Parts: C-alpha cells; sequence; structure tokens
C-alpha cells in the first residue's frame, strides 16, 4: 500500500503539452491511439518516464514514431509504464501508444464506461489512466485533440471537449467526429460521450459580453420528457453566477448528459457535465419532490465549477479548495432560488448528522488530509460539507461586499488552500482598515481534523444595564493531533428582549480567536436571551446552556431560523438523553416498575403555537415535530443502545402525540388543498418550494398519525394512495407499514413505478425504509423479484441504504443485519470498489454503540477485511475505520 504525503509534493519532471486521442468504439474493444507531445522541465533529474496506465492492453509503444521494445526499454505491470531514462530523449518529443479497452465490462464505472447503451467517462480523480498512458496528476497542464469513432447506428451522438471541428463517415456502417479543445486543462477534466441521445436546447445570452451559449441536455430517448426542469435549472445557474459574482460562461456550448449507472451524483468536464440520472431527470408525474431540489443543486453545482476549474489545482490534497468552495457556491445559489429556510436547515441537518459522525469516527480527518492511499476515499462528507462551512465562514467574517473582494481577487491572481486564504486575508485588511491584519490562524481550518466544542456562560447586571458573554472553545485531540489549538470561529449573535421578542443590538458576529473569551455588552435595558450562532455560523458542537424556558422562548420569537430550529433541537436532545438513561437504568437493573419523565408541557404549547400559526412556514414546521436524526444523537451518547434508544424516540413521540394528534389532523385536511394543487401539474418549469414544503409537512403529519394509530387514520391513507404526486402515494406505502393493508398498496405503487427505471428506485427506497416487523423477509423479495443480479449502484443503494436506517431491525441483536449489508458489500466489491465503500457507511459508528453490536459489527468487518479478492479501496477503508 503506497502512501502519498501532502508534504511530499514535487513539479513532475515531465511536461505534456499537448494530447491527440483517437478513441475508436468497436462492438467487442475499444481502441484507443494516443500522441503526447512532451518535453523535459526545469525539476528534472534524468530519472525514468513514467506513466500512469491501469488496466490497459498494449499494442505497441513509441517515442518519436520508433516502437520500444518490452522488458530493455520498458516495463508494464498493469499499473504504471516505467519507460528507462537511457531511452527517453533530453529534448522535446513525442510519446505514442496504442491500448486495447472494454467499456463494455467496465463495471467499476470509472475510467471509459458503457452505461445501458452510452459510452460515458469519469476521469476524476485517476480515472484517465483507464483510458491511456498519462502522468496522470491534476498539475500536468495540456492541450487536446480528440477523435472519436463509432457504429453510427448505436452512437450517432459525439461529445468531447471543446469544438467539434469536423464530421466524416467511415466505411462499415461507421462515423466519427473530431473536437479541439486549445485551452490548457487537467486529464480529469477530460470527457467523452457516445450513444443515441435525445436533447432539449436553449439559446442563453450572456449578461456583459452579451454571448450568445447553446444550451443542450442530453438522455436516453424513453426519458427526453424529463429533460425540462434540467435546463431551466441551468440558466438559472449561469444567471446567478452572473448577479452574484460577476462571472460569465466562457465557451458557446455547454452539455449537460445523464446516465443510468453513475458513482456519485454528477461530475464536471469542460463544457459537458455529466449526470447521474436521479440528479438530472425529473417530471412532476414520475418523480418525488426531492429530486427538484436535488437537481438545481447538482446541475448549480457543476456548473459552478466552471469558471473556478477555467483558470484555476496543484494537487489532490487541495481537493476542499474545488469542492469546499464550489458547494458554499452551490448552497448559495439553492438559498436564493427556493427562498426557504429550510435550505440551509437541510444543509446544516446533513453536516450536524453525517460529517459530525464521520468528524469523531476512526475515519476523522481534516478538510485537507495530510496523506491518503486511495483517491478514491478522498472524496468526503468533510473535504465537501465541512470544506464548504469553512468557505462560508470567509462571507461571515467579511461580509458580503469584502468578500466578493477577496473572492475577485482570487479568481484574478491564480493553486492551494493557502492561495485562496491570502486572497481572503487581503480582504480581510481592508475590511479591518489595517495591514497587520491576519488570518494566518484560520489555515486551522484547513490542517485540524475533529468538531470544536462552544459552550457559554451569562452574567447580566440590571443596575449597569451590562451584559456578558463568556465563551469556551474546545477540540477533543485525536490520532490527528495531540494537541488542538484554538480555531478563528466566528459567532453571530443576537440578543432577544424576552419581554417582546425584539432585538435589542445590531447585526454582529463575535470573532472569538483565543481558548476562552469574554464578550461585553453596554447599554441592555433588560436581561436578553442570547441568540448564538446564527444561520450555523461556525461548523461546532453548539452548548448554549440555556433552560429550556430560554429556548422555547427562542423557538417562538427569535428572528433566525436556525437558532430556532436548534432551540427546539436542544430541547429535544435533553430529554432524550434523560429519558433514554431512564430506560437504560431500568433495563441494566432489571426493575419490575420504573418512571420516565415526560416531555415538557411548555415546549408542547409552543409547538403547537407555532402549528397553529398560518403566517409560520410550513416546512419549518415539518422540522420542529421531527426528532433529530439518530445519527446526530449517537454523537452525545457513550456505547449507544440502539433498542433503548427506540424506546426513548416512542416514548417522546406518543408523549407529544397525545397532546397534538388532533392538531396534527386537522392541519394535514387543512393544507390539503395548497399541498396538492394540480394547477401546474403538466408545467414541468414551474416549481414551488413552499408548496412542496406543504406536502412535506403534511405527509410528515400523516406519518406520525399513522405511528399513533389515529382513529380511522387508514382512510386518509388510502386516499393519500390516489393522489397525482409521488411523494404522496409513496409515502401512502411506508405510512401503510401499520396495517394489514400494506402489501396491498405495495402491489399497486410498484405497477405505477415499474415503468420509470428512476421512480422504481424510489419505490425501493419506500420499501426498504418501510417500517415493517418482516422487513428481512420483504428485502428477500426486493433480491429475488426486482434487484436481482443487478450492477445499477442506484438500484443496490436504493434497496440496502434506507434499511441500514432502521433502528430496531438493522441493529437486530443477532447481527442478522450486519451480515447482510456485509455481504452486499462483498459481493458489490467485486465490480465497484467505490460503490462497495459507500455500502459501509452503516460501519461508520461501529465503536459507538454497545459492546455488543460493537463486536457484532467488527466481526462482520474483520470479515469482510479477510476476504482474498478484497479491492484495496475497501481494503484501507475498512482498515481505517477499524483503527488496524
Ligand atoms: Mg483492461
Ligand atoms: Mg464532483
Ligand atoms: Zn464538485
Amino acid at each position: 500500500p503506497k502512501i502519498h504525503y501532502r508534504k511530499d509534493y514535487k513539479p513532475s519532471g515531465f511536461i505534456i503539452n499537448q494530447v491527440t486521442l483517437n478513441i475508436n468504439i468497436h462492438d467487442q474493444e475499444t481502441i484507443v491511439r494516443s500522441v503526447l507531445d512532451m518535453d523535459i522541465s526545469k525539476h528534472n533529474v534524468g530519472e525514468d518516464l513514467v506513466f500512469d496506465g491501469v488496466g490497459l492492453k498494449i499494442n505497441e509503444i513509441s517515442i518519436n514514431n520508433k516502437k520500444l521494445v518490452e522488458g530493455e526499454e520498458y516495463t508494464y505491470d498493469n499499473e504504471f509504464l516505467t519507460i528507462f531514462s537511457k531511452f527517453v530523449p533530453k529534448s522535446k518529443f513525442a510519446f505514442s501508444s496504442e491500448v486495447i479497452i472494454h467499456p463494455e465490462t467496465n463495471y467499476a464505472l470509472t475510467g471509459l464506461y458503457k452505461s445501458k447503451n452510452i459510452i460515458v467517462s469519469q476521469c476524476e480523480a485517476t480515472g484517465f489512466r483507464r483510458i491511456t498512458f498519462f502522468i496522470d496528476r491534476p498539475d500536468m497542464m495540456a492541450k487536446y485533440d480528440v477523435t472519436v469513432t463509432a457504429d453510427k447506428e448505436k452512437y450517432p451522438v459525439l461529445l468531447s471537449n471543446g469544438d467539434k471541428v469536423n464530421e466524416f463517415e467511415i466505411p462499415g456502417g461507421r462515423h466519427g467526429a473530431r473536437f479541439n479543445d486549445p485551452p490548457l486543462k487537467p486529464c480529469y477534466l477530460f470527457a467523452v460521450v457516445a450513444g443515441d441521445l435525445k436533447h432539449l436546447s436553449a439559446t442563453y445570452i450572456t449578461k456583459y459580453t452579451k454571448k450568445k451559449v447553446e444550451l443542450y441536455v442530453f438522455s436516453e430517448e424513453k426519458y427526453v420528457s424529463k429533460l425540462q426542469w434540467a435546463l431551466e435549472c441551468l440558466k438559472k445557474s449561469m444567471a446567478f453566477d452572473e448577479d452574484y459574482f460577476g462571472l460569465e460562461y466562457d465557451l458557446s456550448r455547454l452539455n449537460l448528459v445523464a446516465v443510468s449507472d453513475f458513482n456519485v451524483g454528477a461530475s464536471e468536464n469542460k463544457g459537458l457535465n455529466i449526470f447521474n440520472a436521479n440528479s438530472l431527470l425529473a417530471s412532476k408525474k414520475n418523480s418525488i419532490d426531492f429530486s427538484y431540489a436535488r437537481i438545481l443543486t447538482v446541475v448549480g453545482h457543476e456548473y459552478f465549477h466552471q469558471y473556478t476549474g477555467n483558470r484555476v489545482l496543484r494537487d489532490w490534497f487541495q481537493l476542499t479548495l474545488k469542492e469546499g468552495l464550489t458547494v458554499h457556491r452551490e448552497n448559495l445559489f439553492s438559498e436564493e432560488m427556493t427562498k426557504t429556510v429550510t435550505t440551509r436547515l437541510s444543509h446544516v441537518d446533513l453536516l450536524r448528522s453525517v460529517q459530525f459522525l464521520e468528524d469523531s469516527s476512526p475515519l476523522s480527518h481534516p478538510i485537507r488530509p495530510e496523506s491518503y492511499v486511495s483517491m478514491e476515499n478522498f472524496y468526503t462528507t468533510t473535504v465537501y460539507d465541512k470544506g464548504s462551512e469553512v468557505m462560508r465562514m470567509y462571507l461571515t467574517i467579511l461580509g458580503e461586499e469584502y468578500y466578493k473582494k477577496g473572492f475577485d481577487i482570487y479568481i484574478k491572481k491564480n493553486a492551494t488552500c493557502e492561495d485562496f486564504n491570502y486572497a481572503m486575508e487581503q480582504a480581510y485588511k481592508m475590511k479591518k482598515a489595517d495591514n497587520s491584519a491576519n488570518l494566518n490562524q484560520y489555515l486551522l481550518w484547513f490542517s485540524q481534523s475533529g468538531t470544536p466544542h462552544v459552550s457559554f456562560k451569562y452574567n447580566y447586571d440590571a443596575e449597569k444595564k451590562q451584559y456578558s458573554i463568556h465563551v469556551n472553545q474546545y477540540t477533543k485531540p485525536d490520532e490527528n493531533q495531540k494537541e488542538k489549538k484554538p480555531l478563528f470561529i466566528p459567532i453571530s449573535v443576537g440578543l432577544i428582549n424576552p419581554e417582546n421578542g425584539k432585538e435589542m443590538i445590531s447585526q454582529t458576529t463575535l470573532e472569538l480567536t483565543k481558548e476562552s473569551d469574554t464578550f461585553v455588552f453596554n447599554n441592555i435595558a433588560v436581561k436578553p436571551i442570547p441568540s448564538l450562532f446564527r444561520g450555523f455560523s461556525a461548523p461546532v458542537y453548539i452548548e448554549d446552556q440555556l433552560t429550556d424556558e430560554e429556548r422555547i422562548l427562542l423557538l417562538k420569537y427569535d428572528s433566525d431560523a436556525f437558532v430556532r430550529y436548534n432551540s427546539c433541537t436542544n430541547i429535544y436532545m435533553k430529554q432524550i438523553l434523560m429519558n433514554y438513561n431512564e430506560f437504560l437504568k431500568a433495563k441494566n437493573e432489571k426493575l419490575e416498575s420504573f418512571q420516565l419523565t415526560p416531555v415538557n408541557a411548555q415546549f408542547i404549547d409552543a409547538i403547537k403555537y407555532l402549528l397553529e400559526d398560518p403566517h409560520a412556514d410550513a416546512g419549518f414546521k415539518s422540522y420542529i415535530v421531527s426528532l433529530p436524526q439518530d445519527r446526530y444523537i449517537i454523537n452525545f451518547v457513550s456505547n449507544l443502545d440502539t433498542d433503548v434508544l427506540a424506546d426513548t424516540k416512542e416514548y417522546i413521540y406518543k408523549q407529544i402525540g397525545d397532546k397534538l394528534n388532533d392538531v396534527y389532523y386537522k392541519m394535514f385536511k387543512s393544507l390539503e388543498a395548497k399541498a396538492d394543487d394540480l394547477t401546474y401539474f403538466n408545467d414541468e418549469s414551474h416549481v414551488d418550494f413552499d408548496q412542496m414544503n406543504m406536502r412535506t409537512l403534511r405527509n410528515t403529519l400523516l406519518s406520525l398519525l399513522s405511528k399513533a394509530q389515529y382513529p380511522n387514520i387508514l382512510n386518509e391513507i388510502i386516499e393519500h394512495s390516489k393522489s397525482p404526486y409521488p411523494s404522496n402515494w409513496l409515502t401512502s406505502l411506508s405510512v401503510s407499514a401499520y396495517f394489514d393493508k400494506y402489501f396491498e398498496l405495495y402491489d399497486k405503487t410498484y405497477k405505477l413505478s415499474k415503468d420509470d427505471e428512476l421512480l422504481l428506485q424510489e419505490w425501493l427506497k419506500t420499501v426498504s425504509r418501510s417500517d415493517r416487523k418482516d422487513i428481512y423477509e420483504i428485502l428477500k423479495k426486493l433480491e429475488n423479484e426486482v434487484l436481482k443480479d443487478s450492477k445499477n449502484p442506484n438500484d443496490i443503494r436504493a434497496v440496502y441504504l434506507p434499511f441500514t436506517n432502521n433502528l430496531r431491525r438493522f441493529h437486530d441483536i443477532s447481527g442478522k443485519g450486519y451480515k447482510l449489508i456485509a455481504e452486499v458489500i462483498t459481493k458489490t466489491d467485486k465490480f465497484n470498489p467505490m460503490v462497495a465503500t459507500q455500502l459501509c457507511e452503516p460501519f461508520k459508528l461501529w465503536n459507538k454503540l454497545d459492546t455488543k453490536r460493537q463486536e457484532l459489527m467488527l466481526n462482520e468487518m474483520n470479515t469482510m477485511l479477510q476476504e482474498p479478492q478484497i479491492s484495496n479501496n475497501l481494503k484501507e477503508y475498512l482498515l481505517r475505520l477499524t483503527n488496524k
């Protein structure tokens, strides 16, 4: 296992100036001819010429049109092509090769592969080496001249980077297309698409230069009518980057292409973005509401890669520089487009659940790691989502005006993470009106792993009208740093007058730079309730040390969506932790009788208050009636007994339900007209995020009412199944799990879903997530009847991943759930190591569970590690997760 270190970076001893590709696609094989116009760099020390090349079948290789001989002049071990230095020229030379690859049987979905009837490429991060020989690293900038040939019937549409400069016929029913892309680019931004694609098109005219831009969205013929929303999102993305960042698209054409088989959401390439079908295609009739926010964000994300990618990555350790930034730009875009507070809330909810788990797991790493073995395991929620929060904090610190200045300085001057911090430091100096002000401490956000803990204590003096906020920050030591240093933590705060719910001070961002600090406020007429970390201004554990009474007041009257949301969350956690220990204590002591502390009555009253408030947001309401995610809860519990937590959740839901179920039912009925309005059902460009939030609320309330066995709720469930919206009649399936009509809706909703590839995958998720006692028997049914031996990641993930969130069933004390997923992981690892690693996600919290379940998970992981044919990808991941 070769380990790459960040501190060991050195520029290549070679230069690649021009790439001339000839990709000839045939029925059983794809022939790739490549001519590399190379040179010797100043960093050269007469070393061997080593190319990356994985799984390549060599027909012949040459230097200056002279064939090289195997063994005497070069060696190849299916991974590296080593050409001995004595046969390597000392000036400008040309390296040529012809290799054979097989996209048809490339089930790893990396490099060049075939998805259904579409040939597509995936080169990030180390995929280009699976297509042809190359110095496969992002700092190798080169020009590209690509020619693609194939059978005209099977692959009438040919796409690649740059301008299509020639189209020609080939004897035998074949055709060819030449693409020249003059601007320098790294090889992971190379792409090629071949297939029988249909499209929707539009013309975008830029804001300043008024350049006309051809926009194309591609898919297979069957689902071409699901491309409308993606096209609209693309238009929205371009306009936003123009309006907010003042950036225009540089090329004359942009292509979006959807494929059925894809490891992640999408990928960016210059002028040619390639999407997972579930993140590009949608229709009101064949998609749940989630697809619309999903497509918006993903289409936006890959577009925001364009302008930065056009002018500025030194090495893969700087991954968070382009990903953290893009996701940040993606999130700013989504918030502006959706105009809903739940958008920002959704991002925070994901970070504090998924990423916080990772950052306290053995897999914990900084957003810029010091080392890696597999680059495929580098693309984590830490690099992406914590990285985004780090990039977002720049905006919070600098403000909108100065941030755009710092951003413009970054784009114009350029790279590494330090380069971006430098540009922001320049804006920081301007804002602070001082050249001695710096952001050197801020770099610790890039190098320090783990989640910081921020705790508070307060003091108010009525006589002097003086309010003090004592802040403390702390990060637990891990395997990355023995000693943790204080970070630059921006704390957006407000002060709420508890008597009238008014703001007491203007916008304020506390700059915590030390381990602890005391912030004092004068002329505070009355004792305030602090509104801390507004908008979640820092990726930290917040310990407000407020009473439930104070939290309730914030929940009702604070202006900031997150602090309201977080206050409700904190009230829940306090209740959860209390009831958990009470349930646990009874279990450990085998008590015949015991007591549970009821849910705060005033808290329940506050929920009723907000719910019955017509001017309150529907999406926000859905959050406050829902307990915190299980993966968020586990961060606050040692040796988590999943059964006890399940009992705890059940009791708390029942407590609140016993009070508010009538309110829940009344709202479910009254919300129907606006939530399920069909006015624009066949207007595929009309998306109402507020309306979809109303359906989110209705479906959430229906779920609560179903679990509570509300009187005659089955009637509502049945009628809900007749709704035109997939979000509704799929919800009816899952909530009917507690009734004898589950399998009736099972067949009904299957018939509705089976003829759409993406919709069926949503049906699989719904079944997988169904709260059924016979869930293991049901999963077997999906395997034999629906899933079978499919190698489609969307199919495999849909069947198994939602099931892993079943607290009671997946964590069955027998370990049957752990054994099931482990078998799926090992099975998947044979053809797709990346997806196999994705399926390991349930095991990420293994050392946080009770001792018995720790043992069970560890055994299955050790079993997987003992598999003789385990991939390096999977091996490295499990080794790090099990601290071996
Ligand atoms: Mg091969
Ligand atoms: Mg990507
Ligand atoms: Zn990205």
